[PDB]
């Protein structure tokens, strides 16, 4: 019966067309949902109590929209998110600051600059930078974040024709991308936006950088408890296109059904994830990926190949900054990527990456370093057992380094859960 | 090379850089918002008739915007109400040549005594197509062909898949049906809403394999009922329906009762046109090949060679002589980039082929030529003349011409240069 | 049916799996399609020997002008023509020049004049290093020799490196493994063979594999295991023609050598993995607005769809037949021509079976076309290509004269 | 770098395009990986001569029990072992049974097999295997002291070809014995049997030998024919782990040159392997595996390709972890470190495995024992030309001593 679930008949098909023909509404998803949910905070979702239900429903990243609301307002939003998250101390939740932006203007307004200072002063994990048209706009955001905000991920919002055309140069200096379809479908003809979305997600997947699909994904749930047929389609297709993250704006910020909307995005994403045709996707991401002399990159593809060969339940990776986890996620394993880290910020930021489940390790270093490695891996296993990822008799891939400190992942081991 | 013959923009347009990519992923990465779609929109648009779309004046606007099939929803309105809808559709058509098919969508359980009277009414008024509600098995469609009776033998039956049993018994339904509607409205109530995309993609895929029309239906541009522009999810839905493989896309309340029926039709046409250029034919044609069975049907054999020929030379169009439409369906199933211009003497076949993606019907109304061979060539020039006027063909284009040797015997392909 | 000519292996989904399904019990049924070139010499000169060799499968007779006087080769030519006329299989006559032993020697020029005056069909030009070597040959053949196919022999390092400019201006290529394996290290020749055949297939231009294919049969009645391997693999690499030199020119078993090449080729041809090969030749091939090329691929696609027995093509110069052959149909290409020279030259193209039509033009052209197609069918029946009920593709044109092929028709045999 | 070892052809998108990119100026860099089996006889029995042959690349000495007394073969064994010791160069020793034979499992074969155990042969080539029980008769003959001897079944007739799958199931490997096969079945069908059996062995991960007349003419000539070099190259391209010499080394006048010629051809052909297709096709068809050694191997091989790893260093006791690497045909050399002298000789049956006998008392700490073998691996590879400083290598080891290979590490050579 294992082979009846999570669309494995379809995953085994020999062509894409045959894989489509074998999709089965009776094949239940079993894997953990892997596409992260970004929920925009507003009057419908500011309260600590609302945020707790949203966390339980699946929210992974809380978006602050600085197009509206004072610093004081956003400061309250941030504190309420942190209090909701800590009420479960457990789900790390990242905090993303989405800039007001231009409204050939400069890459940053005076308002933008003050807003990014605020976000650094408040430890935001992510910036969604508006109206990025060229790499210098990204550099401008980086500089305004200044020295204390070097670890903040910059996700460039592509919102107009120029940003689409200069995409390669924007992507190169950015940590990731948002397909900002709201403004995009005003700035270019609305019937073209799906080409820009598909193009940008394809290119981000190739580059191993996170990509966010945003705006009106479940629009009618602002007023209705259930979405339209086009809205469920759009969520599922964003996941099939390759998006790491899917986003809610008014559905959570102001609508009448914020929690049901998060839950609806979770339910669709899980079905869509199981329908991904990994056989074609992994092979193309291989052929099109370049040779690397980087041991983390080399170890990562070896581990994903290995995971596919034994239907591994998970890949446990010890990571300090999230990078080794990102390099696993870029090959889209079906196996869950369980990222054990000591860094609370990296546990939050890896939610930018499809299929990465962070575990914040809070135990004091062991004297023998190799003993500390194994204790974190064990932490990894036990948490996976108790959270549903792992059963005794499962096979996991463990991915670790030869010495302490970031940059030295280079070891892959195959392990049975007992 | 071909740049001289066809132009220097030609290969910039139509997403052709993405089309010659070696992998699906590289194809996605090469999609280009500045590659204008030159080809004629090929996915048919079904528009549900209601208060917003009953004016003869309105219907003519809708035809111009791209409506190809008028849907009559027998869930509401008397026989007299629907007779009038049929009447106004036919007058808009003749008061202009673009055939519009007329489809009767049964009430079903809300085959009832009511449905039988509705189907008899449909034959009486010469409907081209029945959308049969809640087909759960093959016998359900036999009940429908029986109701249509002897006078209704040429009516196409498109089975609406609306619940779990329909999805589960899909293969036996498709065997006995002319086509399928993925009826997402009720399906999304009868099964969990988050599974409908699985049922949609499976059904469009299997219909594509079987060479039968498939319609994607319901809430595609819903917000346009009250808004002049659609949501980002709605445009996405239309585009992916076309990329999924759908022959037809549908509007319900958007045309039946909304305030922007004409703008909705126009928006589907614009999305469908972009999406069709973005189809990765290299993979699709190859998978349709490897899966489809060997065939000793000469018309089937000619069509695949004709489509292959069309791709080798960037044929502007495949002109096919068809009596029932079948030869044009068998071209359509290989999804040429070239328009399939189908010349037929059968006004009904001409209306019904709108169910098949990429078929542009041309009704020919001249008495046969004394010499048949002369009758063929005359219809073919009619195809070419109509094609030139409508912007399909220019002098110097290449076309593929598909005819027969005897007067269901299509079995000749000819490569022809437009004078 | 499906336990013959490796069809189980043909259906396989990958090359690995096609190989695993090759079956020594699956008998070939299609007519042998790779043409056999036999070098004429003391063992093969007599009319009586040439008749046994035609029966055995020789398609092209090679005159090696490294030895023998004009009188000697004139005798070889006349003996081939008498053997051929004794029957019916057209046999081409190919003049293989002496060459440098300076593009063209004075000797080469006299030899080429001789071959033109004697109506030879093909020239194997020795030591071709660059496009100008081919042009020289072409000029030496002069005006009366415009219709003679030039097959450039690649025999050294420069020729391999400059292969693309040689291939562009040549009708075809010979992998002249004899001198090549001396000019470059012997352990590399297989690379130059595979590259050049691959490139000739992509270009749709005939390629010949030559030299030592069955060498030990010069003295022995049976070949070695490496020799059968080499023939089978030349066919699987993509060669249009395979060649015999000493095996037929001077050895003790000329006829058996031809018979052995025939038997191997037939088995190898059935082992061709068309699924992969057609798709790759379709993909790599370039868009074309030439109606003959468009019709040809459409016709080969159609033939694969209905397991067609043959593609009957009407051709004047052979070109429409070459453009079919370049997609390697499993179906036999039956080329109906009035041109005796074209019926001989099409033997350069894998899988083309010429039929010389000698009947008088019908007054109504369209009647002449149908009579030739029918000629094609009846001969196909009598010769074993076609059973009643088979399906054939017929490829013809819209107007008289070459260059106008543009019609394809699907026909059932009755 | 990327101009050598046919790397431009390696990154082609299609097989046909890969053929078109093969390049006679792309020199091989990797170590020759296909093993060379040399039959021992009067031309190749002297210790001096066997030494020259080992330097030329012989990896396996074949004893043909069709000819010569037990004493004759005891001396052949003696001289191979002395040549090996008088230099590290593990040479396997294979006993090829007489089997059902007629000259100008028998009682004789059993005495030969028992003699083989007595003298510690590593491999048996079992003649005329027709079915699975025949292989069981041979492992019975070898008895309890012969349990580690590998049994390579010779397929020599129609019945063995037909029952091949059951033969392969129970055998350690296969020899395509083309000599007798090409008399028992039509000669023109042997290439089909060869290609199938190499394909099925490749799929099964078991070694396959191509044998007989590969360089036959070198018995009397110092240079091979063009069909012979072709046949060696195609056997390597077909997927053979081992290529063999019979009369060319046993009785001919150029044994050393024959070995050298096979080494040179094998090296070129191995670079011309289109790994992208092969690795991909081996993936799809090979089954989901829950064995940690198989999982590590495929992950190690993928890793090796991602970084152009010069070597995969594996610690192995029986050879198995190295065989499971070798079945994916890495371009990187598989350097197999083992304490088992007999494992080290036997792994030569597996393409691309370079054994290293490690001779040191275990270290106090097991983890310390592992890294000393790994370092022994790196130092040998450095000395032998496999590794340079700054290279990347993939290291495969286990978690517990004793079928527990389950770790790969990426390591930069310093
Ligand atoms: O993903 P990153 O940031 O490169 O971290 C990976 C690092 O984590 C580790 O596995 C453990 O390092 P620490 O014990 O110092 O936390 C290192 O061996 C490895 O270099
Ligand atoms: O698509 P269909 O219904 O099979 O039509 C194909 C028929 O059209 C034709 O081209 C023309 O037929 P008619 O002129 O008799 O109407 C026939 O040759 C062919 O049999
Ligand atoms: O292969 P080629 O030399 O172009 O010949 C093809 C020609 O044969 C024909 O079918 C017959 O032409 P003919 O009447 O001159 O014999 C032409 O229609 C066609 O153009
Ligand atoms: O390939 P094999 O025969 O299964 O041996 C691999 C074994 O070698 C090792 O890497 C080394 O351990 P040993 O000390 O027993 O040689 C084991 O951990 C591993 O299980």
């Amino acid at each position: 019966a294992f082979f009846q679930q999570q669309q494995l008949p379809a995953a085994m098909a020999d062509t894409f067309l045959e894989h489509l023909c074998l999709l089965d509404i009776d094949s239940e998803p079993v894997a953990a949902r892997s596409t992260s949910i970004i929920a925009t905070i507003g009057p419908a979702s500011r309260s600590v109590e609302r945020l707790k239900e949203m966390i339980k429903a699946g929210m992974n990243i809380a978006r602050l929209n600085f197009s509206h609301g004072s610093h004081e307002y956003h400061a309250e939003s941030i504190a309420n998110v942190r209090e909701a998250v800590e009420s479960f101390a457990y789900r790390p939740v990242a905090i993303a600051l989405d800039t007001k932006g231009p409204e050939d203007l400069p890459g940053l307004s005076e308002q933008d600059v003050r807003d990014l200072r605020f976000g650094v002063e408040h430890g935001v994990d992510i910036v969604f930078a508006s109206f990025v048209r060229k790499a210098s706009d990204v550099a401008a955001v980086r500089a305004a974040l200044g020295p204390e905000g070097h670890g903040i991920k910059i996700i460039s919002k592509i919102e107009n024709h120029e940003g689409v055309k200069r995409f390669d140069e924007i992507l190169e200096v950015s940590d990731g991308i948002m397909v900002a379809r709201g403004d995009l479908g005003i700035e270019i003809p609305a019937e073209k936006v799906f080409l820009a979305q598909k193009m940008m997600i394809g290119r981000c997947n190739l580059a191993g950088k996170p990509v966010v699909c945003a705006t009106q994904m479940l629009e009618s749930m602002i007023t209705k408890p259930r979405p339209t047929r086009a809205e469920t389609s759009d969520v599922a297709n964003a996941v099939l296109d390759g998006a790491d993250c899917i986003m809610l704006s008014g559905e959570t910020a102001k609508g009448n059904f914020p929690v049901e909307a998060v839950k609806m995005q979770h339910a669709i994403a899980r079905e869509a994830e199981a329908a991904v045709y990994h056989r074609q996707l992994f092979e193309e991401l291989r052929r099109a990926a370049p040779l690397s002399r980087d041991p983390t990159e080399v170890t990562a593809i070896g581990a994903v190949e290995a995971a596919f060969k034994c239907c591994a339940a998970a890949i446990i990776v010890l990571t300090t900054t999230g990078r080794s986890a990102q390099l696993l996620s870029r090959y889209r394993p079906r196996a869950a990527v369980i990222a054990v880290t000591r860094s609370a910020q990296a546990a939050r930021q890896v939610h930018l990456c499809r299929g990465v489940f962070p575990l914040l390790y809070r135990e004091p270093p062991e004297a023998i370093w190799a003993d500390d490695v194994n204790r974190r891996v064990q932490f990894g296993i036990e948490s996976g057992k108790l959270r549903g990822f792992l059963r005794v008799g499962d096979l996991v891939i463990v991915v670790t380094g030869w010495r302490p400190g970031s940059g030295y992942t280079n070891i892959m081991r195959v392990l049975s859960i007992s």
